[PDB]
């Protein structure tokens, strides 16, 4: 906890998304909820499920930098066209622990406090921990990729033809 933060709370808009291998570049929003104060780094990385990195989509890995009044940042994907008649395939994109930018006032003590023993936490440093930039519960997005939806109109009209 708590339910809020000032730095603040980072998550995807939801867990579940669907394209279209024809979409090219897919912008996936990472939302900053409750208080846009400070500059916060958010790590992200891609991972295979049924969709595979060399074929279905290109691998994306890095960090997002949210400035002082930035409440939104986007991950570009990108998604590979392979003119399939039929496909239902999917991959994951995760976000790691958001961290405050090294230079600003609180960066330390936070990194120092958040790796001392819990039974040693002091009243004020658990206030620090409470105020920390945090993840929401939506820290994994699943991206389902489908056939171009009327490539398949078009194969189907062709199939019915004699």
């Amino acid at each position: 906890m708590g339910r809020g933060s000032e730095f603040g709370i980072f998550a995807f808009t939801d867990s579940v998304f669907e394209i279209t291998e024809s979409v090219g570049r897919f912008e996936l929003k990472v939302m900053r909820y409750s208080g846009a104060r400070g500059t916060v780094i958010v790590p992200y990385w891609t991972e295979n499920d049924t969709a595979t990195e060399s074929k279905d989509y290109e691998g994306a890995r890095g960090e997002l930098v949210f400035e002082n009044n930035e409440s939104e940042k986007f991950i570009d994907l990108f998604i590979l066209e392979e003119s399939s008649y039929e496909k239902d395939v999917s991959f994951k994109v995760h976000i790691g622990e958001p961290r405050l930018a090294p230079d600003d006032g609180l960066a330390a003590k936070i990194k120092e406090v958040e790796k001392k023993p819990v039974q040693d936490l002091t009243e004020l440093d658990r206030i620090l921990l409470l105020s920390k930039p945090r993840n929401g519960e939506l820290t994994t997005a699943y991206v389902r990729i489908r056939e171009s939806q009327e490539f398949k109109a078009t194969v189907d009209k062709l199939v019915a033809k004699a």
